[PDB]
């Protein structure tokens, strides 16, 4: 367009190119009142950079528009606040990116909106929000990256990124972790921060005093908050987080408090008015119409429309004679159920679950404690074979550890596809890395102590199809913010944490834009375990919508009596103790009689899976394979028919 120019007012990106994201247009005017305007004043088209929208996928493309809408007051008049509640996979990163690059050089009065961007992030994700900026917009703008140094070098950093003055800012994205940043937001208040992005920001639960007062320190206008699941179900947790989000139009701390919080709780007291139960219930169904207002939420069933494939299998692998008898044998002699009830308690029964879930995933984890002669491991040094070492593992020894090494064994062989492994466990990679130097795979491990550069990287390498790295190893804390792992096809999530959105984020790393193949996800969980108990607290949480909780093995004050000898309970007889709890009217003697609904997907309850306890109808040669004493049963879904 030569009617565009160096030196007239104009939107900055052409709002007619074909596939343009035009996020405002200006208001129609009369033409007599065109005429006399002054042309200085006009509004000015929002559109999103090409660089960007170029890039976008339809929701993508809705998501964008929604934020930008929150964001800028014109959802919710006079407020400016979004919850971003989309589940984990759906390119939330790239969504944010292309908000704060609009913000950053836009507005309807064609000036940016903004001029500096915090957002706020675990630890363990920072680097890859970084990152996230270099891939998506290049040399086009310098985010910064803080997080931990030295208390005055850190604070130099800060000092540097507020004080900027006009038009060119060359630093004016700052990441910080939740840590650094609650620990150093005085330097921040009133310093003009435009926006603030808190990322996996359902961790803010009421409770979390440090990061809302940090939070109100910097005092930015505009404001993201990201979370896993939608809150409205479990909203009396969430007071802060929707007060923050939504301040714009529910007035002050206090205000609020008066109106929504003290009413709201007075009601649900146990000996409320019945006028006083009433009164509160309408103030929260006020407060759930706001939540509602501001926030999006889309699931993962809408990338099915345009990726391969997805296979998901849940897979429940017995425990070695082994793994069995020091299981037995630490529950007899810790005796947790037994150790603390009435008052609170969580010192003991926090390490007893962690010796557990150590020992499921291989007794070598375990095998320090057994020299120690620690409570709980009196003589198990007796009941470890004939002759055995620390340097080599033995995968055999364990039952997911056996399974995981006949699918990197099937899948090398069978096929040319690459292999994502995940686990919780530092200690838990570090066998991975001995399994693969025995097995001779060429292997790449995202550390955390991985600098911004090497990390990109080796990513960069994984996926390029010339290159020779078979398997990608990473902790799930390091697995979301864009990190793509597209030359992979299969990914391993070799344990369960005990907050299901962990999960869910670090097996979203396989299945994105670009994948080409048909992708297998791959759940591995000892029967009749804690394992499956977690697997099973994951689901009831998803089940009642939200429920986000980090403390579940510090704190377990709510199990009770006999809530917790399940808990720590061993099942030797089932296939799975989790579909034994379903009481399913599908399956008749191992044999799965009628179908899930038509239409369910991987997005649904493990009852509406495919249930599976002969290798009879597996979508999965590789699991076929695998198939032999060490997996007992397999829940499996699909995204969608290949047909397409
Ligand atoms: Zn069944």
């Amino acid at each position: 367009l030569g009617l565009r120019r160096a030196g007239v007012r104009k939107a900055l990106h052409d709002p007619f190119e074909d596939g343009a994201l035009v996020l405002y247009e200006p208001p129609a005017i009369s033409a007599h009142d065109l005429i006399k305007a002054d042309k200085e004043k006009l509004p000015v088209h929002v559109v999103v950079d090409p660089v960007l929208s170029k890039v976008l996928r339809p929701h993508q493309r809705e998501g964008v528009k929604f934020l930008w809408d929150c964001v800028t007051g014109r959802r919710i008049e006079n407020s400016y606040g979004c919850i971003m509640a989309d589940e984990m996979g759906l390119g939330k990163t790239l969504q944010c990116i292309t908000l704060i690059w609009t913000l950053l050089k836009q507005s309807p009065d064609c000036k940016p909106e903004i001029d500096k961007v915090i957002v706020v992030s675990p630890s363990s994700l920072v680097r890859n929000w970084y990152n996230e900026v270099g891939k998506w917009l290049g040399g086009r703008v310098q985010p910064v990256a803080i997080d931990g140094g030295s208390k005055d070098e850190i604070d130099s950093k800060l000092v540097n990124f507020i004080s900027q003055q006009g038009m060119r800012i060359p630093t004016p994205i700052l990441i910080i972790s939740y840590e650094t940043f609650r620990l150093h937001a005085e330097v921040l208040h009133k310093g003009k921060v435009g926006l603030v992005i808190c990322d996996e920001g359902h961790r803010l639960k009421n409770s979390d005093n440090q990061t809302y007062l940090a939070l109100n320190s910097m005092n930015a206008q505009r404001r993201v908050l990201i979370s896993g699941t939608p809150i409205q179900n479990d909203l009396l947790e969430y007071f802060s987080l929707v007060h923050f989000v939504n301040s714009g139009i529910l007035g002050t701390a206090q205000e609020f408090k008066k109106r929504f919080e003290i009413p709201i709780l007075k009601g649900r007291d146990a000996d409320a008015s019945d006028k006083d139960r009433a009164a509160g219930e309408q103030k929260l169904q006020e407060l759930i119409s706001i939540v509602n207002r501001c926030l999006i939420r889309r699931t993962s069933d809408i990338l099915s429309k345009y990726l391969p494939v997805k296979i998901e299998q849940v897979v429940c692998c017995n425990l070695t004679p082994l793994q069995k008898e020091l299981y037995k044998l630490f529950l007899k002699q810790a005796k947790p159920v037994e150790s603390l009830q009435t008052g609170k308690i969580s010192v003991s029964s926090l390490s007893s679950i962690t010796s557990l879930k150590k020992l499921c995933n291989h007794p070598a984890l375990i095998y320090e404690k057994c020299l120690t002669g620690e409570e709980g491991f009196d003589g198990a040094l007796d009941l470890f074979p004939q002759n055995y070492s620390t340097k080599a593992v033995e995968p055999q020894l364990s039952g997911k550890m056996l399974v995981l090494d006949y699918i990197l064994a099937m899948t090398r062989t069978t096929t040319s596809d690459k292999v994502v492994l995940v686990s919780n466990y530092t200690q838990t990679l570090d066998l991975f890395e001995k399994l693969c130097r025995n097995r001779r795979y060429l292997y790449v491990r995202l550390d955390g102590t991985m600098s911004i550069k090497k990390r990109a990287k080796i990513v960069e390498r994984f996926n390029n199809p010339s290159s020779p790295e078979f398997i990608f190893m990473l902790s799930s804390k390091a697995g979301g913010c864009g990190l793509n792992l597209i030359g992979a096809n299969r990914l391993v999530m070799f344990d369960p944490d005990w907050n299901p959105a962990n999960d869910e984020q670090a097996m979203a790393r396989v299945w994105r834009d670009g994948q080409k193949k048909t992708c297998y996800i791959y759940r591995l969980l000892s029967t009749g375990t804690i394992e499956e108990k977690i697997l099973q607290r994951q689901a009831h949480k998803k089940a009642l919508s939200s429920c986000v909780v980090d403390e579940e093995q510090d704190v377990e004050r709510h199990f009770s009596l006999g809530e917790l000898r399940e808990l720590f309970s061993l099942n030797e007889k089932t296939l799975s103790d989790t579909h034994d709890r379903f009481r399913c009217r599908r399956c008749v003697n191992g044999r799965q009689v009628r179908p899930p609904p038509d239409d369910s997907d991987c997005t649904c309850d493990l009852s509406n899976w495919h249930h599976c306890a002969d290798k009879r109808g597996l979508r999965d040669p590789v699991l076929q394979a695998s198939w032999d004493a060490a997996v007992s049963f397999v829940f499996h879904q699909r995204s969608h028919e290949d047909q397409r």
